[PDB]
Parts: C-alpha cells; sequence; structure tokens
C-alpha cells in the first residue's frame, strides 16, 4: 500500500543515493518504514532517493 509522509525540515542531498527535499513536501516510501533511512519518492518533485525518517512525519 501507499505509505506517505510530509517533510518537517529541508534536507540537502549529500550522497549519491539520497534525496533532497524541502519542508512541506509529500513523500512516499517504496518498501516498509523499518529502520532509519527509507528509499522514497517525492510526490512534489518527482525525484527519488533515500531519506532520513527523523526529518518527516506520517501524512495520510
Amino acid at each position: 500500500g501507499v505509505t506517505t509522509f510530509v517533510a518537517l525540515y529541508d534536507y540537502e542531498s549529500r550522497t549519491e543515493t539520497d534525496l533532497s527535499f524541502k519542508k512541506g513536501e509529500r513523500l512516499q516510501i517504496l518498501n516498509s518504514s523499518e529502520g532509519d533511512w527509507w528509499l522514497a519518492h517525492s510526490l512534489t518533485t518527482g525525484q527519488t532517493g533515500y531519506i532520513p525518517s527523523n526529518y518527516v512525519a506520517p501524512s495520510d
């Protein structure tokens, strides 16, 4: 199923595989919410990559 989140803070990409996002973006994960880093897709930007769980909160 869909598992969505909204970003609470801006995050700047620092690796080859993470995802930059801004506060307020809607983000979905492409596996489960286990662990601290999730492969995600931004509904806002269309970009993808790993995001840190502690920058986002659940969004229905």
